[PDB]
RNA sequence: GUAUGUCUAAAGUUAUGUGCUCUUAUUUACUAACAAAAUCAACAUGCUAUUGAAC
């Protein structure tokens, strides 16, 4: 089989491999099976964009700080930015939920009931803030497994989210960062998203911000349907399955995109 | 407007050196000189979007 390293985004890897001081030693690093040149150069471009890397290709202190999180660099960028923006408290649990697979359960015949249960937690802005409402309601039900099942959400995913939240909180308290809450000013989170995800943006026909390729909201999204259409979009992943799908979706204002990048 | 052309049957030698029986065109169908300037009669009474393996 082709090794994972030859076929995945590598920016977590390159961040860490710069964070330990393997330099242009990284640019010539002895792997068994070297990743494609354009994969390396693209991950370098991503890190340069995020400001983890300078124009020569050398690590910034922001890079070194981000590398102490167990994270792909965007998710560390957004947490560090959430300190200065003052939403660390919400950002912790949203970044925690964004790490986790298969958060909702959607069995063969029951697509309606699974979504109906999810839609009790709906935020009109995004999937991202709907994840917050899920974790808050889960906790308000004393983290109940039976509530998880009732609402078609995977408890394994939720317990892992809380374990990640407490770990990331520990990492922030190791970096001495304050865990400030934004409260109901959820736009602060959405401004932070622009700091991490400015490449991962799209606009209604959706159409990618930089490459211009046309793309689709995944049908699980709170923003999908025979229905909703917010003009400007930021997203957690782009993925081709049956279609070229944005995996989950958040609405944005264009002014934030040139504010953060 | 159903092209048209050539050939031959000649003369023998011109004197010397009835059954049977198919058929709702089951035809090998043949000719193109003829004409070509075709559009009234259209069209239903109201527009759509959907699903990922695993760590
Ligand atoms: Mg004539």
């Amino acid at each position: 089989t082709i090794p994972e390293i030859q076929r995945t985004n590598l920016s977590n890897t390159l961040l860490l491999l710069k964070s330990l001081d393997v330099t242009d030693e990284l640019s010539k690093f002895p792997f068994i099976d070297k990743p494609p040149l354009q994969t390396f150069l693209s991950s370098l471009y991503e890190l340069w964009f995020i400001g983890a890397i300078d124009t020569s290709g050398q690590l910034t202190p922001l890079g070194l700080q981000m590398a102490k999180f167990p994270l792909q660099p965007s998710l560390s960028k957004i947490l560090l930015i959430a300190v200065r923006n003052g939403c660390s408290d919400e950002m912790l649990t949203i970044v925690s939920m964004l790490s986790v697979p298969q958060v909702f359960y959607r069995p063969k015949e029951r697509q309606k009931e699974a979504d109906i249960a999810r839609n009790k937690f709906f935020i009109a802005k995004s999937d991202h803030l709907t994840l917050l409402n899920v974790f808050e309601q889960w906790r308000a039900n004393n983290f109940s497994s039976h509530w998880c099942n009732k609402h078609f959400v995977q408890y394994k995913s939720l317990v892992r989210a809380r374990d990640i939240r407490d770990q990331l909180l520990t990492i922030l308290k190791s970096q001495k960062i304050p865990v400030i809450s934004s409260g109901k000013d959820w736009d602060i989170i959405k401004k932070c998203i622009c700091s991490g995800f400015a490449h991962q943006a799209a606009k209604i026909t959706y159409v990618h911000l930089k490459t211009g390729v046309s793309v689709q909201l995944h049908p699980t999204s709170a923003l999908h349907g025979l229905g909703d259409l917010p003009p400007y979009v930021v997203y957690h992943e782009l993925l081709m399955t049956s279609k070229e799908y944005i995996c989950c979706v958040t609405s944005v204002d264009p002014f934030w995109l040139m504010e953060y990048g």
